[PDB]
């Protein structure tokens, strides 16, 4: 029902391949938000029309504080427009470049917010990803928000669990593996399986080979070792992560 004439456009927040993201403002309420413009050309060049169909109807019927909200959408027969929540503080990725690594307080809270978001997703029968730092945005108070970034703004091997790479079947447990890769990146400043080649990285993931720098504490080492298990069924539940000693002792956001 929306139309482009309903919005004022500000500066470009990101130019990508499929399109751009602009700062915008609904004319009636003066509400600030983000507007994605997707080119039907590039959508036509590839085959995602059905894939585009999916995400939208889902994200629409999806309301949670740690999940970027999608408000609406519309088209003009050459372009596709998405209306999203605007997240003023930017990307967790850029923060990690600025600070190098996070402290246990900051990390424990991020993990808490991610676990809550993921647990909501599971309840609505949904499995997301790859929750890479570049797909994690920040609200005005500093609170994390899962975007499921369109790449309108690594490799992606570093965040995939063993079962997904090797060709085997996978379930909700893939999210617990991601959570542990992320927890480690937050405290150390790089993912635990990073390497100069795709081959070595593969090898380290499938064989779960990684180590800690001295400064990582035992309660941290403990939670990460429990998420990073080759056998998916041996990975904890989201619920047990929220109640972990290291989490409860360092997180400022309640479960
Ligand atoms: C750069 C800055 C930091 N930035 N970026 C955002 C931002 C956050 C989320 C999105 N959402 C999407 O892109 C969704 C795309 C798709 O569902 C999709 C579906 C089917 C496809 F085939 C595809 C395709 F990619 F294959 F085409 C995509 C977009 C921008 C943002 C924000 N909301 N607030 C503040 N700053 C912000
Ligand atoms: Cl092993």
């Amino acid at each position: 029902q929306w139309a482009l004439e309903d919005f004022e456009i500000g500066r470009p927040l990101g130019k990508g391949k499929f399109g751009n993201v602009y700062l915008a403002r609904e004319k009636q309420s003066k509400f600030i938000l983000a507007l994605k413009v997707l080119f039907k050309a590039q959508l036509e060049k590839a085959g995602v029309e059905h894939q585009l169909r999916r995400e939208v109807e889902i994200q629409s019927h999806l309301r949670h504080p740690n999940i970027l909200r999608l408000y609406g959408y519309f088209h003009d027969a050459t372009r596709v427009y998405l209306i999203c929540e605007y997240a003023p503080l930017g990307t967790v990725y850029r923060e990690l470049q600025k600070l190098s690594k996070f402290d246990e307080q900051r990390t424990a809270t991020y993990i808490t917010e991610l676990a809550n978001a993921l647990s909501y997703c599971h309840s609505k029968r949904v499995i997301h990803r790859d929750i890479k730092p570049e797909n994690l945005l920040l609200g005005s108070a500093g609170e994390l928000k899962i975007a499921d970034f369109g790449w309108s703004v690594a490799g992606t091997l570093d965040y995939l669990p063993p079962e997904m790479i090797e060709g085997r079947m996978h379930d909700e447990k893939v999210d617990l593996w991601s959570l542990g890769v992320l927890c480690y990146e937050f405290l150390v400043g790089k993912p635990p399986f990073e390497a100069n080649t795709y081959q070595e990285t593969y090898k380290r993931i499938s064989r779960v080979e990684f180590t800690f720098p001295d400064f990582v504490t035992e309660g941290a080492r403990d939670l990460i070792s429990r998420l990073l298990k080759h056998n998916p069924s041996q990975r904890p539940m989201l619920r047990e992560v929220l109640e972990h000693p290291w989490i409860t002792a360092n997180s400022s956001k309640p479960s």
